[PDB]
């Protein structure tokens, strides 16, 4: 695993300011799949527009949480067996919140977007494919929360 090094290396750029970078991730997500917006219901209110989410302390705390789970998957990039149980649970919580499993493919595209934009010239097709591999394994794990 040298592609493990490619993940470890790229992530370090992004980990320096996780809320900045997570903000790009979720802005892109809403641009591709606007129907995700109502699933963030804090105090029983719905955001009207994507920009409304960026003022919400609870939504910004969710971005921090997301970046923490990714950082965990990176730390255990060599063996993802050790997060499997936690990820099944995380999946079930999201099934319960109303997230469809198909929407996690959008998430993966939004992560690769955010990496591409952050790393520019450094984001080689080798690293695109490493991250695709990792994320596909990560979603495989989460997928059990929808049974399977
Ligand atoms: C695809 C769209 C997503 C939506 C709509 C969504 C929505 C939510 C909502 C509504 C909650 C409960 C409220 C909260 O704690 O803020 C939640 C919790 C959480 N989400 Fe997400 N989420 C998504 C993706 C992700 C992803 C990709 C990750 C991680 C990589 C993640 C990590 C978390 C964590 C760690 C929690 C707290 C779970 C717990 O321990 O109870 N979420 N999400």
């Amino acid at each position: 695993r040298p592609e493990s090094e490619l993940i470890r290396q790229s992530w370090r750029v992004v980990s320096r300011s996780p809320l900045e970078h997570g903000t790009v991730l979720f802005a892109r997500l809403f641009a591709l799949e606007p129907s995700l917006l109502p699933l963030f219901q804090y105090n029983g209110r719905q955001f009207s527009s994507p920009e409304d989410s960026l003022s919400s302390p609870e939504f910004l705390d969710h971005i921090r949480k997301v970046m923490l789970v990714i950082d965990a998957a990176v730390t255990n990039v060599e063996d993802l067996s050790s997060l499997e149980e936690y990820l099944t649970s995380l999946g079930r919580k999201h099934r319960a919140v109303g997230v469809r499993l198909s929407s996690f493919s959008t998430v993966g595209e939004s992560l690769l977007y955010m990496l591409e934009k952050s790393l520019g010239p450094d984001f080689t097709p080798a690293t695109r494919t490493a991250w695709s591999r990792l994320y596909g394994a990560w979603v495989q794990a989460m997928s059990r929360g929808w049974d399977g």
